[PDB]
């Protein structure tokens, strides 16, 4: 109940939201059918359209007027954007020759320069060249100011989900709004893009930029609009709140447009029709640069141009159907589209079973444009699983593509060409960043980054402290002039032991046998010496990391590698070796095939033992550092140690000994040399984060041998490649994996291949930032460089996506 009796006058577009059964004038209030009787009268004012022209110049103010072109209209604030162009023959700001700005030129009373969020819908990255003959405006902004080539959004590439991460820097999983659509299991609710129910708070989590602002005394305009305001009203009313008295005037804004996402819907994203809304947006930025040269606030507020997510091809006729795949199909609910999530249509149905409804959709027709997964099975770069509005059943659908449940929802619900929603990695899902202002950097490119670290930036912008979120603070440092976040490392909870030889072979009765029985004085000097860290140079090339939580653990050093061994988990949190462009590929001999030798650094009771292997018929092992790759025969013995050793799936051993043998003689060759970090991780509660001790859900049979959920590994080398890895001066490059440890290969459909026909394909699948890497062990990577921090932080925060340009 709304008594809209109330009225509006001098109330128009009101910051302050009053509460029913009192009538509302703010921006939101046509979405809540709440306006007072005389809004559109008062608020939504279109008389005489948006522009000045010259028989307007000097007029009489008349009130009923959109826009004025009188005398006093600065100072009333209200004037139409072009008045000083038409009126005073003033130059548009794109006209103007762009200057460096050094510092914030603002009106006295200005305690900070303002910020501007100009938000745009499915504004694919691409367009910034495709499209620069048409967005001058856009192209000054970009070219003049600080920007990216382009920015990755967060999976699933939706309107909601990413909004929402840019206003709060939390993965979808932890903000909550994991879809467009969405059910709430706990609340027995659902929400959807259309009604009322995405108007209750409980669906929001985390804390969105305009609560931080508030909260810590920094006045915020509302960042939502209705759709029905038309944009040049959106840009007239936050060009009004800017003249406001300096205690009442906010210093963070947002607009928001609906193009070009909604044309690129129907027309596809470079249909021809697709030029005049790129137009328009376009206008619309000249329009509010207009506005900010006429209040003398141009060199004032800082600008961030940012898009939500791109567009791709997608039409009726391609759409896989899950009626060709499940007889079953009424008994289930399907969340369609550019993704899939798959729930039970009734939880009175006992008889509904995920596995074989899994099992149905895997690998089932030779070209299959989707692919199922288990949600804890999803790359684990995506972040979607750690909410229980995330089905357990998800479908990543493949570029280009749609998944519905029957036939009939596709001719009853062709009209789009366009649509989004894919893996985040995807080049047409990718969108725009452009930071202009006096904190912004001036003419400067900065590389591709994902839009959870913005977050933190606008905070920058504000001198405002973030809330606790997902994005690397400081790793965008390199996007401001000033104002920059400046962070310290971590600092190491769990110092290491250093282990001599403390035990005798017969102690050990670990099942394991090996056929080392082969016997001077100079290289038993030789020998001592790299279980000292002779070669600890040369395979710790970036520090040992930090352990960042309480745990026991030894280093151990080898000729080839050197390892943090945990007493707790019985095997390495990490294992670090140099492969050089020179070093070559040597076989397992047939005398070591089944060696497993006692580690006499670690007593009996802190290793693994081989029986347990023996009697695990479904758990088989391999190792951190590759016996493949030993720098002699007399060092090959150091890697059949039982402390270099973890437990492995027979399916995902040929993975990793592909993986082994092949690539990473590959990677040194195309690199010239490699470090490899290599380790286990624990995520059974698919959080992305350390599991302890006791989340473990799976031993090898019979110990305390504890199973990976997945191993990854970080490959750095230098970025200047005529430089070899272990004598680099200037900047790394690196790229990552964290790949799942799975019993079966059922996720690779041409497993029964050459693993050359797809494990590399699945490791890129499966790329990871060494951020992630860190989340999920407790580990800090490249503690001792030559590097600036914030420099090493933009490294860890890289992902290598494998797409072209
Ligand atoms: C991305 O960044 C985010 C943000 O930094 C990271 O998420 C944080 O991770 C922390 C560790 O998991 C987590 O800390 C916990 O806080 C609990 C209190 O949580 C409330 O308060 C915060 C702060 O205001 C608030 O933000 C939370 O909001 C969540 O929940 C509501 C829904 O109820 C949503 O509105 C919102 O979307 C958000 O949901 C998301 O997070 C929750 C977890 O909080 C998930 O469950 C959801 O699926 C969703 O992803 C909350 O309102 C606190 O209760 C926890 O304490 C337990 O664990 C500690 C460990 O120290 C233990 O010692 C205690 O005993 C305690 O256990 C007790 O409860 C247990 C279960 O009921 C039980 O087992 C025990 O026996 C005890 O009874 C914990 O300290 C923090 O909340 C989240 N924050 C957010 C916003 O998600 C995220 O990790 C980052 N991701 C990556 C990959 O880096
Ligand atoms: C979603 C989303 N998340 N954050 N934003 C704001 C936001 C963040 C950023 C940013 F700066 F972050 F880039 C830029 C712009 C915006 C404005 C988006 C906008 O005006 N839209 C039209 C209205 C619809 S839906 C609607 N739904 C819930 C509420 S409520 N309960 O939270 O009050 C109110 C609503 F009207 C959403 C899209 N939209
Ligand atoms: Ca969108
Ligand atoms: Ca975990
Ligand atoms: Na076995
Ligand atoms: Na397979
Ligand atoms: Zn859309």
């Amino acid at each position: 109940w709304t008594a809209t009796s109330g009225s509006c006058k001098g109330r128009c577009f009101e910051l302050q939201e009053v509460g029913p059964p009192d009538c509302r004038c703010d921006n939101l209030c046509k979405s809540y059918s709440s306006c007072c009787h005389d809004f559109d009268e008062l608020c939504l004012k279109t008389a005489r359209g948006w522009e000045c022209t010259k028989d307007r110049c000097g007029e009489v103010r008349n009130e009923e007027n959109a826009c004025h072109c009188s005398e006093d209209c600065l100072s009333r604030g209200d004037c139409c954007t072009n008045y000083q162009v038409v009126c005073k023959g003033e130059s548009h700001w794109v006209d103007d020759d762009c200057e460096e700005i050094k510092v914030p030129e603002c009106p006295a009373g200005f305690v900070r320069p303002p910020l501007i969020i100009f938000s745009v819908d499915g504004f694919r990255a691409s367009y910034m060249k495709k499209g620069s003959k048409v967005m001058p405006n856009i192209e000054k902004l970009r070219s003049c100011g600080t920007h990216a080539p382009y920015m990755r959004p967060v999976y699933p590439t939706k309107t909601f989900p990413n909004l929402y991460t840019l206003a709060t820097g939390l993965y979808p999983e932890s903000h909550g709004i994991v879809g467009n659509s969405m059910y709430d299991p706990v609340f027995d609710a659902s929400f959807h893009l259309r009604g009322r129910e995405k108007f209750n708070h409980r669906w929001w989590g985390g804390q969105p930029l305009w609560i931080t602002a508030t909260k810590q005394g920094v006045r915020a305009g509302t960042f939502f609009w209705s759709v029905s305001i038309p944009h040049e009203r959106r840009i007239l009313t936050i060009l009004q709140w800017l003249s406001l008295p300096d205690n009442e005037r906010p210093s963070v804004y947002a607009f928001y447009s609906e193009q070009p996402d909604f044309s690129g819907h129907k027309y596809g994203p470079f249909g021809p029709e697709m030029t005049n809304p790129l137009r328009e947006i376009d206008k619309t930025v000249g329009q509010l640069m207009d506005g900010l040269k006429q209040l003398r606030l141009h060199r004032c507020v800082n600008v961030i141009f940012v898009g939500d997510h791109g567009m791709e091809d997608v039409t009726c006729d391609r759409t896989e159907f899950l009626s060709n795949y499940l007889t079953n199909v009424d008994d289930i609910t399907l969340v369609p589209g550019t993704l899939g999530r798959i729930r039970a249509k009734s939880i009175n149905n006992s008889k509904y079973d995920p596995k074989t409804i899994i099992a149905a959709l895997t690998c089932k027709k030779p070209d299959q444009h989707f692919k199922p997964y288990m949600k804890q099975h999803l790359p684990k770069r995506l972040h979607y699983a750690n909410n229980r509005r995330i089905e357990d059943i998800h479908l990543l659908v493949d570029r280009r593509w749609h998944v519905a449940r029957k036939p009939l929802d596709v001719y009853k619900k062709c009209f789009f060409q366009g649509d989004h929603g894919f893996d985040n990695k995807v080049n047409s899902m990718q969108t725009v960043f452009v930071g202009y202002g006096p904190t912004f950097k001036y003419r400067t490119k900065v590389p591709p980054f994902e839009n959870i670290e913005l977050y933190n930036v606008m905070c920058d912008l504000l001198g405002l402290k973030p809330a606790p979120n997902n994005g690397t603070h400081g790793s965008l440092n390199h996007l401001l002039r000033t104002n920059t976040f400046r962070p310290t490392m971590p600092d190491e909870v769990s110092r290491p032991n250093y282990p001599g030889i403390m035990y005798l072979q017969s102690e050990f009765d670990l099942g394991c046998t090996c056929d080392d029985k082969v016997e001077n004085k100079l290289e038993e000097l030789n020998k001592r010496l790299h279980t000292k860290g002779s070669t600890k140079e040369r395979h710790l090339l970036y520090g040992r990391p930090a352990v960042l939580y309480r745990t026991s653990y030894d280093i151990l050093y080898h000729t080839d590698f050197e390892s943090g061994y945990s007493e707790i988990f019985l095997m390495p949190l990490w294992t670090s070796y140099t492969i050089s462009k020179q070093a070559e590929v040597s076989s397992i001999p047939e005398h070591l095939t089944n060696c497993v030798r006692p580690d006499v650094r670690v007593s009996p009771g802190f290793s693994q033992n081989c029986l347990a292997y023996k009697n695990d018929k479904q758990m088989s092992y391999g190792f951190l550092f590759p016996p493949y790759l030993s720098s002699s025969p007399e060092a090959k013995y150091d890697a059949f140690l039982v402390t270099n050793m973890v437990p492995m799936y027979p399916a995902f051993k040929r993975v990793w000994a592909y993986f082994q043998r092949v690539l990473v003689k590959k990677y040194a060759s195309e690199r010239n040399g490699v470090n490899v970090i290599s380790g286990p991780i624990f995520d059974y509660n698919y959080d992305g984060l350390r599991d302890t001790e006791d989340e473990i859900k799976q031993y090898v049979e019979g110990s305390s041998i504890p199973v990976p959920t997945h191993y990854y590994s970080i490959i750095t080398s230098c970025l200047d490649f005529t430089q070899p890895a272990d004598k680099c001066d200037g900047p790394l490059s690196v790229s990552s994996f964290i790949l799942p440890h799975r019993p079966d290969n059922d996720e690779s459909c041409n497993s029964s291949e050459d693993e050359s026909k797809w494990v590399e394909e699945l490791m890129k699948m499966h790329t990871a930032r060494v951020r992630d890497i860190e989340h999920l062990t407790g580990l800090d990577f490249y503690r001792k460089t030559s590097r600036s921090y914030s420099e090493i932080l933009t490294l860890k925060t890289y992902l290598h996506t494998y797409e072209s340009e």
